[PDB]
Order: C-alpha cells, then sequence, then structure tokens
C-alpha cells in the first residue's frame, strides 16, 4: 500500500501570473494535469493533493480528472502558507491515523515526470527498507541546492517515506531561515536519529525537471514536444522539420504521412495514413482520412474525408465536415456545414450553416448569407457571385448564372439567373477621362 | 574625463554587399546605432566616430543618432585606408591637442556590447593605473587572433588608454605585414618601453563577438533575439516557442498575454495585456489594447482596441484604427481607415479610405472603391457584395440589399438596393447540358 | 581503374515504410541520388547498383539518372537476402573476370558522402598499397558497432580492396550470427592472411551519417540545410532565421537579396538580386527577377519579373507569368496566365487562364470564368466585382464599370457595364425591424 501525495499549494510568484502556476499549459494538458496522469498510471491506494489557493484548483481535480482517470483524489487544504513540510503535515491528515503503507511525495510542477520513474523510486526504497529514499539527478550547471549527508547532483525534490519515520520527524520541526518550514530539513533530522537515508538517481534529467518561470517553462514544452515528434517518426511519419511542429498528446497519426515545416496539430487532432500536412496548418481537434492533403489551413472541431484536398489559406470554424474526395480551395472559409463526396468550393467564398450534396460544384468569390438552413442538392454547378440568401432549397443537377443572388427556392435542374445584361458604352474613355487610358483607344 | 572612438571605416569585403557592413540591421536598429546606443548610455564626455566610404554613414550619426541621443558625436575622416592604428590617430586629431583624459577604443560592428562592459573596462583600467588595458574573453574555437605578452582565450578588440602613452605608441609605428598599421602592435610598442599592459576578461562571449560576414549576423541576431524573449517571458509574457518568436528591442508587451509560434513583432509595435498573438503573425509599429485577439495576421503602422479580434488571414496597411471589440475576420484587408467601437467586418472584404461608426455590420465579399471620403454611420448592416463607390455617406441603422452597388448616399434607416429580381429557367439544364448534370434533374 | 558498387538491397525495415529507404528524399534529391551524383563527380571508370526490391528501383538508375549524369551505371540484382558481403559478391558478377582495378564499396544511404571524402579514400589506400582500407569516424556517443585490429571511433561502412584479396576473402565466407553474411568479416578474414588493415579517418562526421529511420533522415535534413544556407549567406545572401529557411539543392539566389523567416525554396527555384522573400513563402520551380518583393505567398512553376510585388497571402498555379514592375496583391489566385509590365491585380481576385497587356488596373474582388483564353488589352481599368465569363476580349484602355458581368467583346476605349441603377427605400428599418438599427434613424 502506497498513498502519494501531490503538493499542489505554493504560490509561483515568479510565473508573473492571475492562472495559478500549476494550472499553465503544455502539448495539450496542464502541469497538474501531467502530474496526475502520470501518477494514475501508478495506481498507489490513496491520492491526495494538497492546495493553498484552492477556489480555482479544487474544481478541476476529481471533478475533471478523478472521473477522467476514473478513480478518487481527495484533496487537503493548508490554511497558512507554513511550507512544504507542514503541506506535508497537511495532506496526511486526510489519512486514516492507523495508516500502514508508505507515503510518496511529489509536486505538481514537474510535467515529465513518469510512472516508470515513480515506480523504481519505490522499488528501490523497499528494496533496502528505507525510511526515506530521495529522487536525485546530475546537471551542467546546478544553481536546485545541491544533495547520503544532507540538502542546501542535486535534490529533484520527489521522495519516498516511512509513514511512522515520517510523522515522528514532522512532529519535531522548527522555522528560522523566507520563514517557513522545509521538508528537505526531514532528511537532515532522520540523519540524527541515525536513521538510513537512501537516494535513486535518475539518468534522464528531464524527467525530473520543474517550472518555476516562463522561461523554464517553454524550455520542458520543448523538449516533451521532441518527444511526441521522435515517436511519430519511429512509428512512420516524415516530420520535415521537428523543430517547428508542435504536437500534443493523444494527437494520431499514421504510416506514410509527411507533416511539412510550421504546423501545431493540437487537442484530440487525427491524422489518417499516406496524408500531406503542408506547411503553415494549424488545426485542433480536427479528423483527417487517408490520402487527404492540409496544406494552410487553420481549422478546428472538423472533419475532412478520404482524399480530400483543402488549402492554401483556407479556414474551418467547428462543425464542417467534409467527404470523401471534396475540395476547399485558396480563400474559402467553412463554419457548421456537411459538404458531399466528391464537391469543390475552389476560391474566395464563404459557406456557413448550409448542406451541400455530392459531386457539386461551387463558383469562385460566393457566400451563404442568414434554425431552416439552406440546402444545395448534388451534381448542382453554381455561377461565380452568387449569393445563397438563407433558407433556400438548391435541387439536384440546378444551375446559378455569374452574379445572382438567390432568395428563392430552385427546382433539380432549373437555372437561376438575376443579373441584367451587358452593354457597351462607345468611346466612352475618350469623352470621360482624356488623358492616358485615352491613347490607346487611339 | 574619457573620450571613446568608434572605428567605422573599414571596408566589410565578406559581407559580399553594395550596403555598408556597419549598416546592416538587427532586432530592429544597426549595428552602429547598437554600438552608440550602448556607448551614449556611458556618456563619455567626448564621443567620436573615424569613417572611411564616409557619405552614407556621416549623414546617419549625429544627424538621426547624436539627435535621438541628445548629445554631439564629432565624426573624423581617413583619408587613406591605413588601418586600426592610423584610424585611431585620425580619431586623436578631434581632440584638443592639450586632451587631458582617457581614451576608450571601439569598433562599429559588435553589436551586443554594453555600457557595463565598458564602464568596467575603465573602472579596472584606472584602478591599476594602466597605460593599456584590453578586453578579452576565451572561447570553444578561437580562430580572433590570440592574446600579458602580446598578440597574434583571444583579443576583443576593445582598449582603454593613456593619451600620452597612446600618442607616443603610434608616432612610433610601422606597416609591412594586407600591408597596414594595426594597432595591435602598439600593445607590443609599450611592452618594449616597460609599460603596464592590463587586460579586463569578459565571461560572456557574446557581449563582444564581432560581424565580419552574414553568417556571423544571423548569428548573433539570434542571440540577441533570445534575450529579449526570455526577458519579456520573466516578466509574464507565455511565449510558446521563443525559437520562432523575433521581438525588436523598444517594442513592450504585457502581463498573460500569449505569444504563438511564427510570430515577429518589428519596431515600435506594444501589445496589452491579456492578449492572444496566434501564430505566423508579423506586425511592425502596431498598438494592441488589452484582452485583444491577432492570429495569423500581417500589420505595420496600426492600432487595434482592447477585447478586439483580428485574423485569421488579415492584412493591415499604414492608417487603420479599430475600436475596441472590433473585428476584421478571414481574407480583409484594410488601409487608412478608422472603424468604430464594437463594428465587424468578417470576410472577404476590402475597406480602403474609409470611417465607420459603432456596432455596424459590413456584409461578406465587399469593396470600398476610390480627398472625400466615404463615411458609414453607427448601427448599420451592409448585405454580401456591396460596392461602396467613393465618396459616399450611409446615415446611421442604415442597411444595404446583398449584391448592391452603392454611388450615391443612403439616410440613416433607409434600405439601398440595386439587384435585379430572381428568374427560374425551367428544364434549362436537360436542353443546354445533356450528360452528367442531367441526370439528375431525372 | 576504380569501379564503384552501391549497395542498395536491403529493405529498410525501421523506416516503416511503402515507398523503398533509399528513394525518400532530402533537399531536392531521393538518398540514392545524392549517393550517386556524388560519385559521378568522382567519375570512376565502372559503376555498378544492386538492388533488393529492384522493380520500382531500376526504373530511376540510369534510367533517369545515367542520362542526367550522362554515363553509364550497370545493375546487378541479389536474389536471395544473403546480406552485404553477399551483395558485393553480386555486384562482382557485373565486372570482366580479369578485372584489373581497385573496387570501392558504398551504401545508398549515406546522402551527404561527397566526392572528396571518395578521392581521399582511394589517395590512402594507393599511397600504402592496401588490399583494403576502411573509412571511419569519431562521435560523442557510438551506438555504429565499432572499429587496425576489427569491427563489432566507429566504422562508416566505406571500403577501398584490392580484387583479387576482395575476391578471395569472399569466396572463404560464413553465415552464424540475423542469419547472414556480412562484409566486416572480410576485415578479420585479411587479418588472418596477415594482409594490411589501412583505415582513412573522417574528422566531418556528418559527411558519412547514414539513414535507417526518420528521427535519422530529419536529422541530415536539418545538417545539409545549414550548409545550403551558409553558402549562400557567404555569397551575399541575409538569411534572418537559417533555422526556418529550407533552401533545396540547385536552387540560386543572388546579391543582397533578403530572406525573412518560414521560408522554403524548393526545387529549380531563382532568386534574382535585391529582393525580399518575406516571411512564410514556399516557392517549388519559381524563378524572381531583381527587386522583386515575394511576400507570404505559395507558389509553383511561375515566373515573378523585375521590381514585381507579390503578397501577401497570394497563390500562384503552374503556367503564371507577371511581368517586371507587375502587382499580385492579397488574396488573389493565379493558373496559367500572362500578365504584362506594370499591371495590378490588388485585392480578392482569381485569374485563371488569361493573357493581361501591360500598365492594366484589375479592379477588387473580380473573377476570370472558364481552347479559346480571355485575352484583356493594356491600359485597361476593370472595376470591382467584374465577372470575365470567357472566351471574351477587352480592348486597349477599355474600362467596366462596379459589378459588371462581361459576356461579350469589350472594344479598345468602351465602357461596359450591367449593374442596375441604385434605388433608397426611406424609412425601411423602422417598418421591417423594430428594435436596434431602429434607433437610431431617430
Ligand atoms: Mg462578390
Ligand atoms: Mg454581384
Amino acid at each position: 500500500d502506497t498513498a502519494v501525495l501531490v503538493l499542489a499549494a505554493g504560490p509561483g510568484t515568479r510565473m508573473r501570473s492571475d492562472t495559478p502556476k500549476v494550472l499553465h499549459t503544455l502539448a495539450g494538458r496542464s502541469m497538474l494535469s501531467h502530474v496526475l496522469h502520470a501518477i494514475a498510471k501508478l495506481a498507489p491506494q490513496r491520492l491526495i493533493v494538497v492546495l493553498g489557493h484552492d477556489h480555482q484548483r479544487i474544481a478541476p481535480l476529481v471533478g475533471e480528472l478523478a472521473d477522467t482517470l476514473g478513480r478518487t483524489i481527495d484533496v487537503a487544504l493548508q490554511d497558512r502558507p507554513l511550507g512544504t513540510g507542514h503541506a506535508v503535515l497537511c495532506g496526511l491528515s486526510a489519512l486514516p491515523d492507523d495508516y500502514a503503507g508508505n507515503v510518496v511525495v511529489t509536486s505538481g510542477d514537474t510535467p515529465l515526470l513518469d510512472a516508470d520513474t515513480l515506480a523504481d523510486l519505490i522499488a528501490t526504497h523497499r528494496a533496502v527498507s528505507a525510511a526515506v529514499t530521495v529522487l536525485t539527478t546530475t546537471l551542467d550547471d546546478p544553481f536546485y541546492g545541491r544533495i547520503v549527508m544532507a540538502i542546501v547532483e542535486v535534490n529533484a525534490g520527489v521522495y519516498a517515506f516511512d509513514i511512522a519515520a515520517l510523522r515522528s520527524a514532522l512532529s519535531r520541526l522548527s522555522s528560522n531561515n523566507q520563514q517557513e518550514l522545509y521538508l528537505t530539513d526531514v532528511i537532515a533530522i532522520l540523519r540524527s536519529d541515525g536513521q538510513t537515508v537512501h537516494a535513486s538517481h535518475v539518468d534522464d534529467s528531464a524527467l525530473v525537471a520543474g517550472v518555476n518561470n516562463r522561461v523554464q517553462l517553454a524550455e520542458l514544452a520543448s523538449e516533451l514536444n521532441r518527444r511526441v515528434v521522435a515517436a511519430h517518426q519511429l512509428a512512420g511519419v516524415t516530420v520535415v522539420d521537428p523543430a517547428t511542429t508542435w504536437i500534443d498528446v493523444d494527437v494520431t497519426i499514421g504510416r506514410d504521412t509527411v507533416i511539412h515545416p510550421g504546423t501545431q496539430l493540437l487537442g484530440r487532432t487525427q491524422i489518417g495514413g499516406r496524408c500531406v500536412v503542408g506547411p503553415d496548418t494549424t488545426l485542433t481537434d480536427v479528423a483527417v482520412g487517408d490520402g487527404a492533403s492540409v496544406v494552410r489551413t487553420h481549422g478546428s472541431s472538423s472533419s475532412i474525408g478520404d482524399g480530400a484536398a483543402v488549402g492554401p489559406f483556407t479556414y474551418l470554424r467547428p462543425g464542417t465536415a467534409l467527404g470523401a474526395d471534396g475540395k476547399l480551395g485558396a480563400f474559402v472559409e467553412v463554419k457548421n456545414s456537411t459538404i458531399g463526396t466528391g464537391t469543390k468550393v475552389p476560391h474566395l467564398t464563404y459557406v456557413g450553416d448550409a448542406d451541400i450534396g455530392e459531386y457539386s460544384n461551387i463558383g469562385a468569390s460566393s457566400v451563404f448569407v442568414n434554425k431552416r438552413r439552406t440546402t444545395v442538392g448534388s451534381h448542382v454547378r453554381t455561377g461565380s457571385d452568387t449569393m445563397f440568401v438563407a433558407p433556400v432549397t438548391i435541387g439536384d443537377g440546378a444551375y446559378t448564372g455569374a452574379g445572382t443572388v438567390v432568395r428563392e427556392d430552385v427546382p433539380p435542374g432549373a437555372l437561376a439567373v438575376s443579373a441584367g445584361p451587358q452593354r457597351n458604352i462607345e468611346n466612352w474613355v475618350q469623352r470621360k477621362r482624356p488623358g492616358s487610358p485615352a491613347a490607346q483607344a487611339s
């Protein structure tokens, strides 16, 4: 039996933020969520999180996280900002007084720490019957106090403890130094009691790296990102420039797709196999089938079918569904609309809140204007500069003239027109502009 | 009393440029301007710049720089390309023959050298009563002759001197070697005269790094850029990808704003707090209020109010002012135009040389065509595909139909229309296209 | 006389690809093409490539490569997947039994190896009368068996041999270990025969780096890219951000042009001198004259004349020719069209399959709709929202009204119109919308 305490109670001062440090995000999850996902993979019997400013936070634990993870996470509060030693004391109150098992202590600002690293700590600790084991790592420039004697190779800030050793070393602890009670002092107290102080060493330094400021945040965002890219590359995805390709965790991509530079794939986006994600593409929660091209596109909450072509310069808003072999071309925007198999919207148009059938063609520079919705049939051909004033129904195989405004329904196989006929005014430019265009004409 | 000489007289051959080496830019200023800004912070009593090809240059010193800095910068010319030793001799002529104080010598191609580094040099030099002190630094791969004995840990190329020692060591100097007179030889001459040769060492190597070619230029542009980003991050700005975020010096940004990858912020741009600068945004001299979003936008000389939304795919030309809570959407361009509080230009339009009031809506795919100017009132709603042929006045709460061309004024609360009415040609496609669209209709 | 064998017969398993490893590309050429281009520069008397899955491959050697290189490349097949030792045996069959000269052996997955490195190997080998020489290099983390005794400073995998020594050491070779015949074992066999084993060492490690997976592919793509950028920078091209500028081999760029971040220049693209390639530009096979600006543009198979301006947000499709001093502005797309000296297409238009003369102006938000082609004369001014329904001829100095649909020819100096006249409906908004826009009007 192991109880895990996450200390998330500090102020996060040097973030210079009105957003609590621990709720700051990277690769798709907040630091706290990254911390709790790794620990939940470990599955200890008791998992407890300790808080300071607690109203914003407590809501997202358990509420959202204990559910998403399908387990209980207890929360303990820390009324006075006493320090990490006291925080640990606050977390222990949530255990039955007669609690038997080990206690592992961690923070909420190490977003890379993983279940294996935690498991190895617990394993070394039971192996040597320890009392206390402390995780460490070795660096180039130590700042990160420093490391078994004691603590001022640095200290990771992650500990396994014997509950009886811990409760006792804590009962006898002071303050004078910042003016708080550190947990590091538990190591020196148990050394006085002639206790065994063990230390599990982590070769991979970035797994236990913490975030105190926005410079360090960007660093770990960067390292985590390299590791998600390299995992996709090794499964069969070409990433031309891993330095300018941000891929969130969860995002899935398949065999032989090519990802070109300047691309972010975010949230729960999925890419099928054999795709081309061109350059400068940003997709959050977008699903793409196999053999599709998505180039210079900014899109979210949408789906793009197999062998379809989107880009360059296309904007997809929430609720867009484009069928297989479909096309959205340059300078098009689509919001909350369904577009069938094989249909093409190639240029300078906006399609909002409509449904379009299959193998239809929408002419350049058109607009769907506004609970009824416009509906357009299959094999329909609309001419350039058509405005579709909602709601309106266009039947299968219908056509529209260039420069038409559609305000009424159009039957299957009718041509809808409105533009007046062309008149030429001979020698106008000679008379109304004498100079320039006038000459030529001459 | 200290006189500072900047040697800016060499040809800059391996830049392979028709632009004088010293006028090549990074982070917003030319190398020379970066050099003179640091020295002007030092505030010596005499500041003198020595030139070779001098017509392009002399204009920007003092002219532009001595003003901007509000002090005098004397200029000395160097008629024959004799070398750095002679250049220094040329610079000394601009001093009263009976000049008392120290002489500090620097180049115009170290754009990172700062006032502190200069101050420490002067301080060490007076501390030991020196005659000559020379700045040095230590590197991985020395190229950068090499360092107290003499000079072939490398030599920075920055010196403090006693004026009497300097004038004397210079009077006795030769040429044979390139075939010029080096200043490095002053160190070996004063060593013969048994003089004290001191040396101030700089740990931060990049402060004294110089630029001889375009590979080194990009390097220092890169290093300076990391340091401007990290300063913003530590003040409370999230930069998701510091490697692809170019921020010029002077640019100011505020608390809790988020800057997404592929963004350049240039010239005297200002970002308020709580903003989102999405990805792929380039802004030169643009001012943005608090809580505004600016995503995939290319803009200059413009202002965007509080809580406004611009992007993705928007182009702002000089003289654009957008009020608070305003909106410019995808595929819009705006030049020299004022747009009031709460007004929205959401799609595929161009607005040139107009003024628009508050809480108005401009319909998709419209154009403001051309000393009079078009003026549009508040709470106005224009329909899609409207062309506003300047000059024209649209009164408050007026409307426009889809596909209207406005050539005349529209009173408060009138609807302006021009499009003809819709006609349907039944069974047209059967007759004019037998095959395809024809079937369906069937 | 030297015969060069390229071993391109392995499966490439950890690429996780349906595209043969050796046909995977970087900087414009496949790895195999990069390998054969370097060797063809060497010009040995016999060049032979050995294959496994061979149908896709054999076609591109010689077919395409032996031609492009203007020499013969023989191909040898390897029926059973026996290993590199056997592959070499298969390659030797393509030599006359009585072959006299040296044999150099290389792979098809080292895309950086160059002719000098090959020449130095051959030179060291003849210098010491060797039998076998093996190329080596020294690394930070060896994985890359390891190096004269034998092979488990690592082994490059490139060898020079005496033909008689090689044929003999090969005749006596086994299998048990993977379960194949390695060529590394030839080194240990000739050591038994007391033969001289020489070893040419390569300081530049990246020249002999190989690609087994997509992580290593991106690495070498990155290194090759740094070296092409630095060569352009040293010839007089400013690259603001070499990390986000992909330039393919062959691409040429000239003096004093500036390349801004996020730019790929691909295929056989050429940039003249004094240009500005803004940020976020992607050009494949595009030719640009001197003094032109190309900003936020995605283009291919096209040409842009001297002092012309394209961008931001412009899309060029194959067959676009734009003359000198021409302009394509924001949100324009052009396919297979010719546009003369001095003509401007500034906003929100599409131009497909047309020819346009000189000093013409095309008004915002227009479309060229479809063997005849539309033709537009010089000094022509078309108004906004004009649809040109192909085919149609517009004569020199002709004009068009705003919101015109052109279906018929327009003579030199005529004005073409079609839009109806403007009508205002007074007090419409009071009656049809009581609330909001209604008030004002009040
Ligand atoms: Mg239109
Ligand atoms: Mg129209």
